């Protein structure tokens, strides 16, 4: 029976190559090999001599092959009812342990990785199904191994219940959808950019983006603006002569001296005498 629900399941998801993955669940150990359906069949005898080994087997379309397949995990009978009745038909169900199930939704020939992705959360969303398995890429199980991953007396079979094949009713309106809530995105992010249009950084970056702000409460007062700034670049690590470089670049009160030198020396003086600033440079001192 395990060659006959291999063979139905391959069928039934339609790749042309996929990805066996083969888990160790005492140990962890993990191995991952790409192959035709025919590969995969003709390598039946080593995929059941792993799983006696204590091996799960797990399945899913090859990278870069082109199919639009969107795996749904830990899904209820109950659950599978909603999906049908919705156009979400499954492309195949699998039970992995008893009352608990797998389906693969096909919602067309071929959509990107993009696509098979948001709809993945869209439909474990839909269904309250498990969002960690919200993937373009996630594993599921192949049917005709035991659960190695337990009932009283005895471990459960993984079991194909469905294999139709059948792209869903809703396959055209999920990807369609998809695209929409891309493009909604997509408009968002140009909103935040057009927005911080209207409103890298180095040391004197961050010296005019402080007076820039400070010059339109205190213009009257440039020195104080430069004390002001000057503490606050210290506060956050700046040298002294970082500081004192980026006054000699960009402040205005600077500009008027002469001297230049003496003023920028005394300011970042008065700035490293604070406590504040010795506090705080005390406290960044203790990180990485």
């Amino acid at each position: 029976r395990t060659l006959q629900a291999i063979g139905r399941q391959l069928k039934a998801m339609g790749c042309e190559r996929f990805d066996i993955g083969v888990r160790d669940a005492t140990t962890g150990q993990m191995m991952n090999r790409e192959w035709s359906a025919a590969e995969v069949l003709q390598n039946t005898p080593w995929l059941k001599r792993m799983n006696a080994q204590g091996n799960d087997v797990y399945i899913r379309p090859a990278e870069q092959e082109r199919h639009g397949l969107v795996l749904v995990d830990d899904l209820s009978e109950f659950d599978l009812d909603d999906m049908k009745a919705e156009g979400r038909e499954p492309a195949l169900v699998v039970e992995t342990s008893p009352k608990n199930y797998q389906a693969w939704v096909k919602v067309a020939d071929a959509a990107g990785g993009e696509l098979r992705g948001q709809i993945a959360r869209t439909l474990a969303s839909e269904y309250d199904a498990d969002p960690a398995s919200a993937d373009s890429r996630h594993y599921g199980r192949l049917a005709g191994f035991t659960n190695r991953k337990k009932h009283t007396t005895y471990q459960p079979w993984v079991l194909l219940r469905e294999s139709k094949g059948k792209t869903a009713t809703a396959g055209p309106a999920l990807v369609q959808q998809a695209g929409q809530q891309i493009e909604q995105a997509q408009r968002q992010q140009e909103k935040a950019r057009r927005l911080a249009s209207l409103e890298r950084r180095t040391a004197l970056d961050e010296y005019r983006s402080e007076m820039a702000g400070l010059v339109k409460r205190f213009g009257d007062d440039l020195s104080k603006c430069d004390f002001i700034a000057a503490q606050k670049l210290a506060s956050r690590g700046r040298s002294a002569e970082e500081i004192g470089k980026a006054m000699a670049e960009a402040s205005p009160a600077l500009a008027e001296r002469k001297h230049e030198a003496d003023y920028i020396e005394r300011t970042v003086s008065k700035v490293m005498g604070l406590p504040s600033v010795q506090l705080a440079r005390a406290e960044l001192a203790r990180a990485p």
